């Protein structure tokens, strides 16, 4: 309603001190010029506000400013975040941020990856491992018989079967369920070891 | 190693039947030819494919495809994913599937907030309701003194208090910790009604 | 000074066992020479160790191993590993809060939707509806001036004047012939309004 | 025929509360007068709201309301809710999958840094170091021709040729004089390799 939202604005003159506490509101005639409303629509204000313990009224003798606490209050109750467009704007603010975070996340991410790709150029004989507890139809096969290199790219190293870590284990051992092979290469022949035993 | 390469080379041309299953590779004294290699490293290929048995090799008697499903099989070992770089490729599709999702949301959210905005527009006289059980100084406040319309625009309808419901309250009314208010007006009205008692 | 040379040097012979753990490592001037540095600079980068408690002088028998481990990680912070440790902590960290912000939203719209349905109660909400158009005394007033709550038990709602809905119009609304009142209450209420307004 | 309003009519009366929970409504001719459709319009409404369990005449006493909850479900295809329902199951199932996505994506992640880490063991995976710069009929051979591992007990896991590091070079590369040869195995290897290429 018109009448209230003037009543906001009187009280916002109130805070400003345009309307000086305990005073008469020395406009109290033109009070309805200052807004660009009709003399019932700012009378109807200053009744809103009167209620409000803000101003005192009585008819031929003016309106008097009793409170600027209470004004600031009242302006307090229409700035607070309030009504569904609001609500929405902050929603739509979340979606924004993780517009954002994701980004974000985009770059660390690429940067991540491709330096954690570097770690092992420098060490070419760092060995991998790889458990062999998946069943697989290479399984109590010889290296000999398994041709690894020629399916993956590994050379293996060592392995360890019951406990035993066996170094340069040779053409004669066979692989077991349960092993782990040591073996050097790339990464497509880390990739390709594990393919095949899957 | 360039002559393992040359080895999956020739198990593609025995797949595609160029080297035909059972038959002493006619182009030889060629092969290397073919691949733009030296002789030696196509021999050397040619052992790679008979350590896999997709091919026999005898000293002045030729090559013999022996297998295509063998051959089949070596070039699965090559065609699945492999090496950190993919894997690479793998994790940023996954941040481009979500950017496209969390755009998709965008787009589902802004048209249900939008919508679910609308639901009230059309039943002005329903009310919303507020369960007072915030402590707050408003409570054991009679509506007369609460002025609820001048500080948020809504206006109380009923009140449930101790089991009853009752309608049309009046002034006189107390509002006490544990009723329901009952009130009508826009979505403002309910937000401030919210803030007001909270 | 080129402290990390010794110090790195010292942690790979930890971690590949050419230092035994538990054992004492080769006396400051001896590492000097090993690696052509000035002895301070071994008593340098033995301090660097043992502040890591990758080495220990506890005991007051030399300089012994007693982690290989924490000379793992020494290394780390000199190879391609050098920050990935905190580069993936921010990774783990933005992930868990987009998965709160993702609940967090989900949040704000139920209590979105919450707010704009009806609630659709039993009590008999549905406002008495009035058309005030005879003459009255109580015409052209502020709602206030009549104390209808007091007069007549009813309260308004909703003034629609001159086809506009005034809905919640406040205490200090002027009502006019031919405006239309919404008002909630009982029969009684509405029979009382009627009367007021000389219908 | 308009039956949705005859249906959505009762519908409303039952949510108001002017047809009573367990009570009968008002006769089919009655409804069709009282909405100013055809009986058999009214017919229909009434068999809509049957079959949605909002009424029953299982009774055989009439048109007995049984449900007001499923009277609001009926109403709110026909206002601003409609859809929302399906709408906001849109929205959660996008949710609940970017949350797993989330996750998927952190298990590739650490996967992807245990395969690109080192694993350091500690066992002496290091490989022996050999300068082949001495004439040898040994040389000028694919490796498999040499019968390493059967000779020597080493496994040759690279080649350095005019500069280049073959990793894994395999079994049919070639070494030549200039080569090292890099191969793991203990100390008695080391020596049967030595002497194999005439060191």
């Amino acid at each position: 309603m018109r009448y209230q939202k003037v009543a906001i604005g009187i009280a916002q003159r109130i805070v400003d001190g345009k309307f000086p506490l305990g005073q008469k509101i020395k406009s109290r005639s033109t009070l309805a010029s200052y807004f660009n409303v009709s003399p019932e629509t700012a009378r109807k204000a200053i009744n809103v506000l009167a209620d409000l313990d803000i101003v005192s009224v009585r008819q031929g003798s003016g309106v008097i400013v009793i409170s600027r606490d209470k004004a600031i209050e009242y302006l307090e109750k229409f700035e607070a975040t309030a009504g569904l467009k609001e609500m929405k704007q902050d929603i739509q603010r979340s979606l924004l941020k993780q517009k954002q975070e994701l980004d974000a996340m985009n770059k660390m991410m690429d940067t991540f990856l491709s330096q954690a790709s570097l770690i092992r150029k420098k060490f070419p004989f760092e060995p991998f491992e790889l458990l062999l507890d998946h069943d697989s139809a290479n399984l109590n096969k010889s290296l000999a018989d398994l041709n690894l290199w020629h399916q993956t790219g590994a050379t293996v190293v060592a392995l360890k079967s019951k406990g035993e870590l066996l170094l340069s284990p040779g053409p004669y051992a066979t692989v077991r369920k349960g092993d782990i092979l040591y073996f050097v290469g790339d990464d497509f022949a880390f990739s390709r070891m594990k393919n095949l035993f899957d």
